[PDB]
């Protein structure tokens, strides 16, 4: 069930899906830029229109089995205010940033340092406070923050942040520990909203973990796959199911590299979870 024959057949099915989902020049399946402002950080990594969160972000609602998340690109400088609006309206129980510290510091990559420092974005002001640091194994460290998002006359929303300061391949072990940390962080924050009687708890489009790396299709997809396998409601959901759900709901590049698919395969194998649909 996890041998070369099963793996070749899984890659056959997934590659076919990537071909089908490849974006056309003005593809109606994908979000297009409204005005002379770049929407996609990468021109070939586009945002599914039916599941888009905001018209000016490369960001998608994704449900894999029962697991509800948002996957997005690292926001462009011009998208910061809209990005914080997504975070606050979602009542984000955890923001998982999988771009490393050295990548964020690389100014040629154009990733603004929006969660490690305070700032002002239009009418929104953001305060950053560092909290715990959690080791993930193999020398990998997660720095955690609280982001407090304020706007005059609006409700103040604070967002837990899990920042993985280095990605190297990340082993299935580190990915497993990361999914547990992200899920636990989300659970603690969600329970707080529940204890306040928040109406967002019953809202299908809210209280979703937000995950992004740089483009939101590689490390992001690896983590989302691991979180859905950490969800006890997803028994019998196959790896084919998981990746195809991510691709139809964001783009055909979700799980971009063979190394990332191999992590998901190993995690499934450890659970006895099927690779293929029968």
């Amino acid at each position: 069930p996890y041998g070369p024959e099963a793996r070749a057949e899984l890659s056959s099915r997934l590659t076919t899906l990537r071909n089908t989902l490849a974006p056309a020049t003005n593809d109606p399946r994908y979000l297009q830029a409204c005005g002379g402002e770049k929407l996609n950080r990468f021109r070939d990594i586009q945002c599914r229109r039916q599941t888009a969160v905001r018209a000016d972000l490369n960001a998608n609602y994704i449900q894999v089995g029962n697991t509800r998340t948002i996957a997005c690109q690292y926001p462009l400088q011009s998208q910061l205010e809209s990005h914080f609006r997504m975070l606050a309206e979602n009542r984000t129980p955890v923001l998982a940033v999988l771009a490393s510290s050295s990548e964020i510091a690389n100014q040629r990559f154009g990733m603004p340092d929006y969660f490690r420092q305070s700032g002002t974005y239009g009418s929104i002001t953001v305060e950053s406070k560092m909290t715990q640091q959690v080791g993930l194994g193999d020398g990998i460290m997660a720095d955690m923050y609280t982001l407090t998002i304020r706007e005059a006359g609006q409700k103040t929303i604070s967002v837990p942040v899990v920042h993985v300061t280095t990605w190297p391949v990340v082993s299935s072990e580190v990915t497993k520990a990361l999914a547990s940390l992200v899920d636990q962080t989300a659970e603690t924050k969600r329970n707080m909203y529940e204890s306040k009687g928040s109406s967002a708890v019953a809202d299908d489009s809210k209280l979703r973990p937000v995950i992004h790396c740089r483009a939101g299709v590689g490390r992001t997809a690896q983590l989302i796959g691991a979180m859905c396998m950490n969800d006890s409601r997803n028994s019998q959901l196959s790896v084919e199911d998981m990746v195809s759900q991510m691709r139809v709901q964001r783009n055909g590049i979700m799980v971009q590299k063979d190394e990332q698919l191999d992590v998901l395969i190993k995690l499934a194998e450890g659970q006895g979870r099927p690779l293929l649909n029968s």
